[PDB]
């Protein structure tokens, strides 16, 4: 009878043409599961040192305000992987012993319970469901069930806001060629511009325009740093 | 029924984190395998690096002759089994029409003896893809409505595959990159395509140090670059988490 829940979810997702569609979906999967408040974050893999992080969320405006005004993204422990297991976490006073600021923020504007499921998607982007509500000792569930039905939530709708290129979860745009990531893969292995060319038998001049031309789209100083935000995404292994 | 799934889940959770040898995994397999009616499995692994001619690790109960001839007719190449792009749910099912673009493969398989299969598949935190297949000899149907299996599988993938990483067998683990964290750190400004002078005034420290540090990060992993330590740092997510 679960296994039917996950057929119809694994269907309703796969059919799913528009972005409100996905995001109203958890919000009624959220509220079947006597939660009131979804959020949806993901973590981009670049860049290294200042992380993209995009989200979307049914929170109250004020508290989302409050939230960003403070910066808690950079020391929220429920966006930490350490802190997870088997993918799961669930919200509890001691999780924010390092954090307590967040804590009482949070709880100021009513959000008393919650719990947090993650994975990593195809372009390495870390992706975080969390569900919350403002009452406590009402608690519904088995937490087998509530694992494995958040394990598919964070999956099917992360996938499906893919399909449609939502801006939430695809990495800045690297629209490249299947020449230009061959260049990539040997630039991504140490090889010069010299060995590339005489490799791919064309001109060290057209090796360095190609390196070039994708610098231009991504904004980048160096052949160096194109390789590696490639190579971290997957782009050259997908 | 629901129920004794996912107690079967928490003992076989318990059985995969407290295995002390790679053999126990490959042996627990058999038996789920066994268990789920099929004679063969084979799991198989796709390595992320390197990035033009990437390796691939496997082990399998399969009979050797077909092994042999596998690797002989050079059929990894055309697989479609192990292309995520033919997966959904990270599950496939194998039958006649999947292998449109490998003729010579699957009526070779059905040669050996493989009739029927399954898939199952995802992705590690070192970036490397896992795949697991299981085969049977017994031609007949569509097994069990495909959910439990579907569930028994993708767990059967993780866990032993996450076991493996955790026991440093060969067929998992990518080129070990044991840096020290300021090391590390400079590699993260390196991917972002600082020159050494401009990570010197950045973390306070001669430009002699910087371009110590990168040497002495290129001596252990054996490759020319600055470029090339980056890129197997960023492909394998040394840069930033889960390791
Ligand atoms: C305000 C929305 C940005 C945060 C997105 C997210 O997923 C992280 C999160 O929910 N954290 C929870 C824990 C306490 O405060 C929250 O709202
Ligand atoms: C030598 C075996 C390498 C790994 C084989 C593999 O990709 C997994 C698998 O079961 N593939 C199936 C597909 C058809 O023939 C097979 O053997």
């Amino acid at each position: 009878d679960f296994f039917s829940w996950r057929r119809t979810m694994l269907l309703r997702f796969q059919r799913m043409e528009t972005a409100e569609e996905v995001y109203h979906e958890i919000e009624l999967q959220a509220q079947q599961l006597e939660y009131d408040y979804y959020s949806l974050c993901v973590r981009h893999p670049v860049p290294f040192t200042r992380p993209k992080v995009a989200f979307y969320t049914n929170y109250p405006e004020a508290w989302v305000s409050y939230y960003q005004a403070k910066n808690f993204l950079a020391i929220d422990p429920v966006l930490n992987p350490e802190n997870f297991s088997q993918g799961h976490l669930m919200w509890n006073d001691d999780l924010f012993n390092e954090a307590q600021p967040l804590w009482e923020a949070a709880r100021a504007h009513g959000l008393r319970r919650g719990v947090t499921q993650y994975l990593m998607l195809p372009n390495r982007a870390l992706g975080f469901l969390s569900f919350s509500r403002c009452s406590a000792r009402e608690i519904p569930i088995l937490s087998d069930e509530l694992q494995l039905k958040m394990q598919l939530l964070v999956r099917e709708s992360l996938m499906a806001l893919m399909r449609l290129n939502d801006e939430i979860v695809m990495t800045p745009e690297m629209n490249f060629s299947k020449r230009e990531k061959e260049i990539l893969r040997w630039t991504a292995e140490g090889k010069t511009s010299a060995e590339i060319a005489m490799i791919l038998s064309i001109s060290e001049n057209t090796v360095n325009f190609h390196q070039k031309n994708m610098q231009k789209k991504i904004n980048a100083p160096n052949k160096t740093q194109v390789a590696c935000y490639a190579a971290a995404t997957g782009l050259i292994h997908h």
